[PDB]
């Protein structure tokens, strides 16, 4: 037992390194997300910068559990990262489609880390979700669904002026 | 009687307490638009912003109202203020259509104040709406009539694309 | 349903619009309050401006609660907003005891909406009312009480020279 | 009953009370330890002024409590504050395993303090401890067991070259 | 014996000791003055600024006789800091009338200090009594005597008017 | 084909995928180690901050191999980044003696990916190797070989002393 452990349950500690995991697949999905615009055949500039951000934003999340699984005296077990579910990601509203997906799915992995803090008498933990993580991923997925409504109502992604448009104006 | 009261007639007083009521509606009708934008469904954060301001400029408008009751030795009485007749606001064009439409009402209510003012003999009141008011009402109509112009000639609302761009270039 | 909504009740959704309501209630009153004061035959500036200060804020209060609405992919409903239960509040400690009145009556609203999301497994939105809302009221209801308490020591509401000093040593 | 008082338990406010001399306590046995540390026969004097500021913070600490219980309504019942454990700390090392010790204590009495905050339906309190306490005591705990790890890594106590190399490094 | 100490007595060390223990205990006293003015139905901000000054400068008093016993090669032996003996501190008036009481009582136990000290032929000890010590005696006494009178001419403690005008034009 | 593609084997391309692979393997490793430093009970905080930057250069080597894919008109294809070969370093040395194993194997990916390059006479490749990578890989690997001999050379791993010396005046 570390010296600085106090009210950790190891259930908690496992789940902290599941969350490690999947912050670190977010960063990598729009690692591939931010390359694919980048393509000389897909060529959308401001996507490509908005994804990359959104994946050094993701190594951030990550590394702060990281921080706190040493704070409360657990121990980090890492895991292989598992590459993303598509090579190409089709079009600007597709991979803002996947990224809502995507951040939907970061946030109920946290909401249930939350659920199983309190349901663990860690105040510590559960509030540390809430103030770094909860208000976040309902910003980003807001912003997510702003930016595919715009796509849509600018008909992409069959007008690719719209992409290109949205890049400039929206994005960039 | 209060101690300042001087050639300021009942009527002008009730009449005054009733344009502070419709400044305090227009404000809350502006406010409901403005929220309208914020939608994950609407996204259109510079027609946010425009009917925002607008908000708080109507409430400008009904406190300096408020004021001149007290300036003048009338007494200021209160009335709900109706929310908006409308909760859905359909398209940018048709916002931008209903606060021409109100402010032309609140004008017509103005006029009709200064007619009142004038039928009872009293400059002060007459122009305070003339110096305060009326040209504000002026201005404010023919933006919105601009606006108006410019959304249909884009081919708004039909034209996702018209009010995205209308929103960037015009309110943006 | 929303693209953006997630783990977001229907009975939250309500709540917050009936919050919304009571934020924007509060800030009339406060409104009707400033203005009071403002009277010739009243004439306590400071008060004036305490409470016009204190209606701006309420009117914020409002519309962040609005924007989060939006963000967890509710629908906004506006109702109408009742003018207060007073034209004439009397004196400056009696306009103090209806504000600490006021905000003890929208501080249980608040902790009626915490239980409700917490019943609701919301920590988003429990958080939210945490973090932004209840350490307010909690100062708003202290500050209000120490004025309450600093009126009645100094003899008012009878002693129109303790209202006028307070006036000009606490509030100016 | 305080008219400031809402949603305020009995058992809350005497818990406040309690917490409130545990960390003027926390504060008396850190100033213990500045001062032995302050001894012509112990002569480290970054050691010592790390525990001063520890026993700054403490008094902080118990202050911003005391603004809590006025602020909620609650009546501060002081007692004494007792003399520490020791009057000798022995070395650097183990002071700072004392001082693990007590923060892990003071963490504890925190925890039960949020137990039944929460117990009550206090979200104020709850969320106060949780903002102001819960992380501070995490990271303090952290702290002081990287500071114990090290100065045995380095032969503490034994080692009076281990000692004074950690005071300039580290402390300095 | 400590390799430092010189013409220092065995009595002299055990008064340091005990003066030690009476400033920190005029800390105390002075805290909990403060937060009694900080009572929602008390309400003197600046009387409770002025004791929580007062805390803190007693504070530094202990601390530099730490100093001293630590310099002159004596041992600190800390003893319990008793609570004051009131919860309720009545009114400004009184607190004041309470300060002076502790301030006299402060500076007689000094006095016997520098008796003890010359008796023992210590005039190192005697003349840090008389610089450090003497002097801000005799000032916090008589500015605590000074506002006794100012409070009593104005009609305190009846006159809640009298300690609200001191408290902004004195203390404020 | 890519309209951009011009002398670019599919050999050379699919060993960049090889090593935006391996680059991002390698800031996986280190930011394992740099988490390892940060535990209570290893508690290096400059080595923990040395890994972690070692982490980020990593990642920057991978992004600008994708880019250059891009570049190229080659196609990124990722594939999973595997967890490192242990979860617990052991020791400053130890994770040195790694870090150096490790840069080897990153340049012996290198030249070959270099040898591959002028096989096939892509001078543009072969000059990107040579300009942005080869240097890098030995001014790396020669620090870390100067980092290693330092800590063998003052008694690490055993000396807890050494390592903690070492991250103070070399890492610090
Ligand atoms: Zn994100
Ligand atoms: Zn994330
Ligand atoms: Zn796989
Ligand atoms: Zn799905
Ligand atoms: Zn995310
Ligand atoms: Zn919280
Ligand atoms: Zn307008
Ligand atoms: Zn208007
Ligand atoms: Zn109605
Ligand atoms: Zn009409
Ligand atoms: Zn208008
Ligand atoms: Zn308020
Ligand atoms: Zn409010
Ligand atoms: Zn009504
Ligand atoms: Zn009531
Ligand atoms: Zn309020
Ligand atoms: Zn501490
Ligand atoms: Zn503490
Ligand atoms: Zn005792
Ligand atoms: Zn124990
Ligand atoms: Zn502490
Ligand atoms: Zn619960
Ligand atoms: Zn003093
Ligand atoms: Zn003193
Ligand atoms: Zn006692
Ligand atoms: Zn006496
Ligand atoms: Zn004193
Ligand atoms: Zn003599
Ligand atoms: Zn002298
Ligand atoms: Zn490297
Ligand atoms: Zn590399
Ligand atoms: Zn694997
Ligand atoms: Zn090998
Ligand atoms: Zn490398």
């Amino acid at each position: 037992t570390s010296q600085v452990r106090q009210n950790y349950h190891q259930d908690s500690e496992a789940a902290i390194n599941r969350q490690i995991n999947l912050e670190l697949y977010a960063s990598y999905v729009y690692l591939s997300m931010s390359y694919y615009f980048d393509r000389d055949d897909v060529a959308l500039k401001n996507f490509a910068k908005y994804f990359l951000h959104q994946s050094h934003e993701e190594r951030e999340h990550a590394e702060k559990l990281m921080k706190l699984q040493n704070q409360r005296g657990g121990r980090i077990f890492l895991q292989d990262i598992q590459k993303p579910d598509e090579d190409d990601w089709e079009s600007g509203l597709n991979a803002m489609e996947a990224a809502l997906h995507l951040e939907k799915n970061v946030n109920q992995s946290l909401l249930e880390l939350h659920k199983l803090a309190h349901d663990k008498n860690d105040p510590h933990l559960a509030d540390f979700i809430e103030t770094h993580y909860l208000n976040e991923q309902v910003k980003a997925i807001k912003e997510l669904g702003d930016h595919v409504t715009n796509l849509r109502k600018m008909g992409a992604p069959e007008s690719g002026l719209a992409e290109y448009l949205f890049d400039k104006h929206t994005l960039g």
